[PDB]
């Protein structure tokens, strides 16, 4: 794994926390970027092994409490009679409402590890995975 | 397949992209400060290892009319460790250094810069000097 990256034991991911300051928290959607120009992308935790690498991450690191960015994300009509859609009639720019909140997945950094759903536009502090 | 980033000068059949940073004679820089500016960014000084990618640089300079300046290349001279010679010039072949000698002549003092204009001739000059400068980065690569 490359400079300075948790590196995990049976997956080629490697994770680095992000969290020099308040002042310095991303979005859900810049975390996303700045991970992606860094040849990787957020971090993806797909079993307990991962896990357990991000905690001694935030255990070495101290960054005990804090919440970070993961790449969780959400994400059309229908009828309610089973019909399908073969048919649209929307005025101009419809639908759009269920556009304008999306919500992505943040990391409660404590032995937990739990995960919560929150506004994408939210800021925090957040994990990128890169491949080895 | 690798391509260049945010609108940098792209060398068609080189790996190397270039861009130009003049933002002006206040903003200009020293050859170290210029290569920290560019590493930062993930990049580097800008390296011209042929006839295209001087070419990709001049057109740079071109739609940004930034003519008749003088950039940072990454040009710098390195002091070789076998440039000691005698008084008569003759090589040295034996020899007889302290433990960690020679060392002083390691000194980097010396950078080349680039003229801007058509020869986009090349000139060493003092590194503590302020230039523009120039960066390039590896195709398939993202500023930091
Ligand atoms: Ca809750
Ligand atoms: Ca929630
Ligand atoms: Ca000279």
């Amino acid at each position: 794994c490359p400079e300075d990256w948790g590196a995990s034991s049976r997956t080629s991911l490697c994770f680095k926390l992000y969290a020099k300051g308040k002042h310095e928290k991303k979005t859900w959607f810049e975390s996303r970027d700045f991970c992606r120009a860094l040849g990787g992308d957020l971090a993806s935790i797909n079993n307990k092994e991962e896990q357990q690498t991000i905690w001694r991450l935030i255990t070495a690191s101290g960054s005990y409490h804090k919440l970070f960015w993961l790449g969780l994300t959400y994400g059309g009509f229908t009828w309610s009679d089973g019909s399908p859609v073969s048919y649209e009639n929307w005025a101009y720019g419809e639908p759009n409402n269920y556009q304008n909140v999306e919500y992505c997945g943040e990391l409660k950094g404590d032995p937990t590890m739990s995960w919560n759903d929150i506004n994408c536009e939210h800021l925090n502090n957040w994990i990128c995975q890169i491949q080895k």
